């Protein structure tokens, strides 16, 4: 139907816009005029893809309290990819993916989630999720440690070694693992999507 595929494609890229400035109001938008279905998934699914979507916007919206929002926080994990990524390589995807707000409740919500969905991706390279919740955020200390340049205590390949030691439920993380992350982030630091 020519004519009505016209009018829904440009109430879409005004639905866009409209989410951009109001997440709520844009959703809302979408959802009363047929072109985005309100549950979880494709809510997600649409924030995931993000074609012309603020990634602040996208944040605020997976950060906040609500019951539908919180479902569409973990539809928007499970679309991450993870399987055969070393925690770096998942953690610079995902940290691109939205701009995580900058209350402390939302980012342990959501990187909970991130670590679960890592776990999930690459079952046996972590005892537990609390084991990947922990390394995910020495990775972003050392992406601090090591980039700004106001830090001037850099922590070396062995004192990150050592700072990680009996994190895996006791045990401790294979080095070859713990350098690999290590070189990676020393190599490119973390990219945030302004
Ligand atoms: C704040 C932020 C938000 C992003 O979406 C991406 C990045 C790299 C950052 N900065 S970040 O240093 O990786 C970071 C700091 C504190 C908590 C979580 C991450």
């Amino acid at each position: 139907h020519m004519s009505k595929t016209l009018q829904r494609n440009r109430k879409m890229a005004m639905g866009r816009k409209k989410f951009n400035m109001d997440p709520k109001k844009g959703i809302q938008f979408l959802v009363e005029n047929e072109l985005l279905q309100n549950t979880p998934e494709e809510i997600a699914r649409f924030l995931y893809k993000g074609e012309g979507l603020n990634k602040t916007a996208i944040g605020d919206y997976l950060g906040e309290r609500e019951e539908l929002n919180l479902a569409v926080l973990h539809a928007f994990v499970d679309l991450h990819e993870f399987t055969d990524l070393n925690l770096v390589q998942a953690l610079r995807q995902f940290l691109w993916s939205f701009r995580l707000p900058g209350e402390a409740q939302k980012i342990d919500r959501m990187m909970e989630a991130f670590a679960q969905r890592y776990c999930l991706c690459n079952p046996g390279v972590f005892q537990s999720t609390d084991t990947c919740y922990v390394l995910s955020f020495a990775v972003i200390m050392l992406n601090t440690s090591l980039h700004n340049p106001n830090v001037r205590d850099k922590p070396g390949l062995e004192r990150f070694v050592a700072m990680n030691r009996g994190i895996n439920e006791g045990g401790d993380l294979p080095e070859e693992l713990l350098r690999n992350l290590y070189d990676s982030i020393r190599n490119e630091p973390f990219k945030i999507p302004e």
